């Protein structure tokens, strides 16, 4: 019923040229099948990126644009977003329901998903978020949201959204790597990892991700 | 000193497509010399969209992106935000300090500005965004923000956020009139008000922002 990511691993793709994001992309496809794009990539390239990715490497493309406005603004947003290929796209709960209802709606409409981010995983998540997440993961499940995004850096806030959204939801997690968090540990309560600059910023992407994949091979 | 607004009134062009944008935009030239564009219509037609409003208009652009990563990524949106042209970036607070100052950082190396988004017009911003808003303003203030976005249609708190801000500041409000604002009474407190569809959805988009501007004639 859920979303089926090879190796439990997703690649943050936020290189900002288009050789380079495809080369680095092309050397590490053997391990995966889903890429996460965000704005670094979508700002510099284009939109049009998502859909050679797809031509390039038949991958699912999760599109990271931390959705952030009103309900009016994020139904434009998601419309956009979708037109451009991507599978799913990811929105913040902090705005409140009716900006995550807004996507849903969408998403529902043209056959995606909507992941919803609960707690960051840099250090000012602390400030404002973190005080209000497992509230947020608790509208996520009041709106029948399926697919959540917290944080590898903190896995005792990680553990208690999964505790939160239940087994049978799908979590996944970034920070793992270059913002210190551990791939297997993160395992045990995400779906998915989230890695970006831990392969793409590495001498060798492809060993970097395989040797990600070896610390964690018993939990595949 | 802070950006010389025509007419108090900002343009939100959130049409979707590159030719209604632009007529629109053009209809309006003589009331209007700032436009804000945001993901509605960069995800629909591309960053170089700010270029051709550049070319056409002359008209000050705010890159209305609602920026909310972690501060690595914050970094990277707004190197290409500016790269593009853009002469301001609005951002959210609610990620916490660490991820406006990534923002700052960048505007400062480029020569551009942030604009801090500190709670929303929409209804869900009572969820979570309004009990931290003031705490997110006054966060805004010891970082040395100058420039700040806040609701028209809660009265009560686009005033208690000048307060924080104090008059010196820079304050743009959005959510009048489709959202029901009033244009007089947020400039009460805003030194610019924001407005979208009540401008470029209507059959004269030009004899719609001369109302809106003969409604305020006596606070220009
Ligand atoms: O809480 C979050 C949510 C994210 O989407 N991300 C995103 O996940 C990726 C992390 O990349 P990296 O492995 O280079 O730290 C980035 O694209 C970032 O924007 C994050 O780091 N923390
Ligand atoms: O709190 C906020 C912050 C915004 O940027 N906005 C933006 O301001 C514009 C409001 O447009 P309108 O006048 O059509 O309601 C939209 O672009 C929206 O994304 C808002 O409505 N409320």
């Amino acid at each position: 019923d859920v979303m089926d990511v090879m190796n439990r691993l997703i690649l943050a793709m936020d290189l900002m040229n288009r050789d380079d994001a495809l080369r680095v992309t092309g050397e590490v496809r053997e391990y995966i099948d889903t890429v996460k794009i965000g704005y670094p990539l979508v700002l510099s390239e284009g939109m049009d990126i998502i859909a050679e990715f797809r031509k390039r490497f038949g991958c699912r493309i999760i599109a990271d644009f931390k959705v952030a406005d009103i309900p009016e603004t994020n139904e434009k947003i998601c419309r956009a977003t979708f037109k451009a290929g991507a599978d799913a796209i990811i929105v913040h709960g902090f705005p409140g329901a009716d900006s995550v209802r807004a996507c849903l709606n969408v998403a529902e409409e043209m056959g995606r998903e909507v992941f919803l981010l609960t707690e960051m995983s840099s250090p000012g998540a602390e400030m404002f978020i973190q005080g209000a997440a497992d509230e947020i993961a608790r509208m996520g499940v009041d709106l029948g949201v399926k697919n959540y995004v917290g944080p590898s850096t903190r896995p005792e806030r990680l553990s208690r959204l999964r505790e939160i959204i239940g087994q049978d939801s799908f979590l996944i997690s970034p920070g793992v790597g270059a913002q210190g968090g551990d791939p297997g540990e993160t395992l045990r309560f995400a779906d998915a990892i989230i890695v970006g600059r831990s392969i793409y910023l590495a001498d060798n992407p492809a060993a970097a991700a395989a040797g990600i994949i070896e610390s964690i091979k018993d939990l595949l």
